[PDB]
């Protein structure tokens, strides 16, 4: 280790992913006790990364940590708690960073439990979706930024197609995913002009075969689900490659139409217009 | 094709109507002969708006003062405003929390307040107004921004709240369509407008062509009266050319087929 030195990221490292890119990297994965979160932890362990996983369930998190170590994780730990608690969110990052001796990648993936329903008067679900799905991500980012700045790290935000286009029956959920795009895309512009070398990856996912999603859509929505294992790897790759956005869905139509080149053109036109050095 | 007669005798709520775009909407509405209920925190500024409204031609004009930080006030305001007019035809959601241009560092208080005032209060107001809007086959008009469609630095919290409006209101618009709820939803995407607040906030950060507030206010009302899904208003021809997202509309249409709505 003391007699070793160099870099994994040279020519082509912005285009071609290699699992060696995550070897020895210090990664946090939230909502990692099941679904996409757990699959990402598993891929990270296999690549030789140090991982800290979180979710509310201590028992489920223990099993993820055990399997991570079996897979070849440089180190694997968990810290259990609710992302409804902003104090837990803030303290969780401080512990996790101490546990690894820094932080290279922050993977923000948890959501509050959501079922498909027409919106009528559930303001409690609207507020909780905004607190858990959005506000806790901002709190985690603030807590992690000093460590990510020291490592020229990465923030990976797990979003949805419902965070880019309108879908009925997910109004609160969709509001919170759209809010993530607005917030993280704005700070990405700020980091660029402020020369903060921390990348931000927004992951736009279609239906994924997680137990929660398959149960929730049953008899309501009839869509093709994509495999969770492949989903989880594509999220990691986008993060490691420092891509601004990752798109992952079963439909070839989606991948063909989801990009918004006019938004990118407008942002470039507006990019000069302001005097931000004030 | 819009005609000012479309608003004659209509029962309209305008929030954040003590100044800027909101006050100019109250004026175009009063001119057209509508019944209006204006709101903001400042009692003294609201009184002046109510007086000038009556002079311009309003069927009736009232104000109810209070903060949209208070969800109880938001909910009760709509019921009181509805009682004053004996119903509701149009709900114009326009207020924002005071915001200045700044890089984001650790102001979680501003992030939460922007989400509460700019977004959550609009959802609370919509829930309170929906029974009356259903009776009249009314309209909801949501005032958003270009910063609610594309990324801008120095407005992270504000932008998050405007994006949230698009996500929420575009989703319920799909639900109303399939549920046969005849209440239209208009999302207004505005560029820089020559309001005193914006001209002060941008000073020395931007020298753009400030679109006139009077014309802005009318275009918002027209979009609402015409039941348009989205209204775009900016000084730049390039903005109007690039702001639309036809691919999002195509994707939404393709995904609609996956739903079992007979449940
Ligand atoms: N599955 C899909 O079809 C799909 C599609 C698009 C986007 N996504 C996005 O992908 C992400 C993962 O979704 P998923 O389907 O993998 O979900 P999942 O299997 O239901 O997992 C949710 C995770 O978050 C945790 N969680 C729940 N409530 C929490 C709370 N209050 N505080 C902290 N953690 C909490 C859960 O464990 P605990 O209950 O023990 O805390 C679990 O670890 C979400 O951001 C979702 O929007 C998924
Ligand atoms: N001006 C622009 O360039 C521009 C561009 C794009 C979008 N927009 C959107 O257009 C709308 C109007 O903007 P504007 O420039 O006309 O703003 P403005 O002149 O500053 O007016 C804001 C209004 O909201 C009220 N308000 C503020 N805080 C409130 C609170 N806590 N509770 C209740 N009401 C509150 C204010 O009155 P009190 O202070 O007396 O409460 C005032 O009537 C906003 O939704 C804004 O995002 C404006
Ligand atoms: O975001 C998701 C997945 C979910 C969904 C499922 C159908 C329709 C909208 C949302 C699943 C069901 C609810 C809402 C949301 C998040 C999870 C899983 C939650 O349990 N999609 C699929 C679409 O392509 C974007
Ligand atoms: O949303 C607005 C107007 C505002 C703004 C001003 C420059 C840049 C971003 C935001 C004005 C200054 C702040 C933030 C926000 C809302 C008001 C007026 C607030 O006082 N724009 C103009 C741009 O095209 C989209």
């Amino acid at each position: 280790a003391s007699m070793t030195g160099g870099q994994q990221m040279g020519r082509g490292s912005n285009e071609e992913f290699r699992p060696e890119m995550l070897q020895g990297k210090k990664v946090i994965v939230t909502g990692a006790s099941k679904g996409i979160g757990r699959e990402m932890a598993y891929h990270l362990a296999k690549m030789g990364a140090h991982v800290v996983v979180t979710a509310r369930s201590k028992e489920t998190l223990q099993k993820v940590v055990s399997h991570c170590l079996e897979l070849g994780a440089a180190s694997a730990h968990y810290i259990a708690g609710t992302m409804e608690d902003m104090t837990f969110a803030e303290q969780f990052v401080a512990q996790a960073g101490k546990l690894m001796g820094g932080l290279d990648m922050l993977i923000l993936n948890h959501i509050t439990n959501t079922s498909l329903n027409l919106f009528h008067d559930d303001i409690h679900h609207v507020r909780k979706s905004m607190e858990v799905n959005f506000l806790s991500y901002v709190v985690l980012t603030v807590a992690a930024l000093p460590m990510l700045k020291q490592s020229n790290g990465s923030i990976v935000v797990v979003s949805s197609l419902a965070g880019k286009v309108a879908y009925p029956m997910v109004a609160a959920y969709s509001a919170s995913k759209f809010a993530l795009d607005g917030f993280f895309s704005s700070i990405r512009k700020e980091y660029s002009v402020s020369r903060v070398n921390v990348s931000i990856t927004l992951c736009v996912l279609g239906l994924i075969d997680t137990e929660t999603a398959m149960k929730a859509v049953s008899g309501i929505v009839h869509m093709q689900a994509a495999p969770k294992e492949e989903c989880a790897l594509e999220i990691i790759k986008g993060g490691a490659l420092r891509q601004e956005e990752v798109y992952y869905d079963s439909s070839r139509w989606t991948t063909l139409l989801i990009r918004n080149p006019c938004r990118k053109i407008l942002e470039e036109l507006y990019s000069t217009s302001y005097n931000m050095d004030r």
